DNA sequence: CGGCCTACG
DNA sequence: CGTAG
DNA sequence: GCCG
């Protein structure tokens, strides 16, 4: 079993989720007090079972997986023996970490902010509400439309979003492309939200269209909540059938150098893409992001074509969408 | 010991 | 700080 | 929390 994501498929559907889920908790919990080596511990082990080819039945099964150390075994066995272990169900009763999932998932709402809140006693979203000065716009907007965001997002949602962002987009700029990506291009049959990258062949002439992309769109009534920029985290009124409901968008511009390096940063998963950028400046000594690859001993970038070049110049098996579900 | 992805809004 | 994958 |  490697022990970078990137260097091993990850399925959409695998044999372990039970174990992976409880571990996934304590990452969650982990993050919540400020602790990003131990969330990213915990998130590294859960995906390693996510990549195995069976269940895990005995605990001579996690010998010599990467990132099982005491705690991640530990776990592991309370599973297999009791079917519950008690860290993780001490963590997911507890006050502090319902009340920091509950508020983080708010658009707007990260971490630290969850916390001071938290200190300062609060606890539902109602007691955010009655306290409206306390909030940036993005903030506002992530509460008014809460519950339609805690909604799965659906391919038909994404095949109606898609087809109202490209007429948009090829009313702002002929030939201008539009691509799914996210978790709905690894093969996810729901989401939180869609994201799209948009281009264009012809290097430079897509500079400036992302705003003319939001103008149209919003000029349609589409556009709930946004905001020289390339990167739109939107809210859209998605018309449904004598009705509508909000939806989260998100809209990237890159030129068309930049496409491959962007299509692989926006198709994720997340940890697939961090594991990625590790592997790349780690093992291999380059700079890896979502506009290129860079080799800092001779300042230049990599020209890619594909998402295949990158993995090749990386040293990496070529991966697809759907097996990057790290 | 000390790192843990690397950007944009 | 928030957002993204 | 695990590891280089
Ligand atoms: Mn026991
Ligand atoms: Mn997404
Ligand atoms: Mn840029
Ligand atoms: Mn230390
Ligand atoms: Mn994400
Ligand atoms: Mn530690
Ligand atoms: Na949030």
């Amino acid at each position: 079993m490697p022990a970078y994501a990137c260097q091993r498929p990850t399925p959409l559907t695998h044999h372990n989720t039970g174990l992976s889920e409880a571990l996934e908790i304590l990452a969650e919990a982990a993050g919540f007090e400020g602790s990003e080596g131990r969330l990213l511990t915990f998130c590294r082990a859960a995906s390693v079972l996510k990549a195995l080819p069976s269940p895990v039945t005995t605990l001579s099964q996690l010998q010599g997986l990467p990132h099982f150390g005491e705690h991640s075994s530990r776990v592991v066995q309370e599973l297999l023996e009791h079917g519950v272990c008690e860290e993780v169900e001490r963590v997911r009763r507890s006050e502090r970490y319902q009340t920091m999932k509950l508020f983080t998932q708010i658009f707007g709402v990260g971490v630290k902010t969850a916390d001071r809140w938290y200190r300062e006693g609060l606890r539902t979203l109602d007691d955010l509400r009655e306290q409206p000065q306390k909030l940036t716009q993005q903030q506002k907007a992530g509460l008014q439309h809460h519950q339609d965001l805690s909604t799965p997002v659906l391919r038909s949602d994404v095949d109606a979003l898609q087809q109202v962002v490209e007429e948009a987009v090829g009313q702002a700029l002929p030939g201008a492309t539009v691509t799914l990506t996210g978790g709905f291009r690894r093969g996810k049959l729901q989401g939180h939200d869609v994201d799209f990258l948009i281009t264009h062949p012809k290097e430079g002439q897509e500079a400036g269209l992302l705003p003319r992309v939001m103008c149209r769109l919003q000029d349609q009534g589409l556009i709930l909540y946004h905001q020289a920029f390339e990167r739109s985290f939107c809210i859209f009124r998605l018309p449904q059938p004598g009705s509508w409901k909000a939806v989260r968008v998100d809209l990237v511009v890159a030129p068309v150098s930049q496409f491959p390096f962007a299509l692989l940063g926006w198709t994720g998963s997340k940890l697939f893409q961090r594991e990625l950028r590790r592997f790349s400046r780690k093992e291999k000594g380059l700079w890896l992001n979502s506009h290129g690859l860079f080799d800092p001993e001779q300042k230049t970038f990599f020209q890619a074509a594909s998402e295949e070049d990158i993995f090749r110049h990386l040293g990496l098996e070529y991966l697809p969408p759907e097996q990057r579900n790290a």
